[PDB]
């Protein structure tokens, strides 16, 4: 994926939805946050006649 | 302040809320954050009658 093309050089920069993982960290350097998330839950509205 | 103590010595790190700003982050490497935040609106208990 996109950090494999940094690490093995096929790319210079990676710019994305990226999760900043620890994982990862360990492999390349990231970015401060840009946008800030987590989890969330998604329902109809409904909101119908009931 | 307590960025102060790190740029000159006085200390070795600093655990505190502190702000991730531009203006600091020139002076002293931040970690990532382990606190999101923003700023947000605070009132009165509403609907207390009657």
């Amino acid at each position: 994926g996109m950090v494999g093309e940094l690490v093995y050089g096929k790319a210079d920069i990676a710019i994305a939805p990226l999760t900043i993982t620890l994982v990862r960290e360990e492999v390349i350097d990231f970015s401060k946050p840009f946008m800030s998330l987590g989890i969330s839950i998604m329902i109809k509205k409904p909101q119908k006649s009931k």
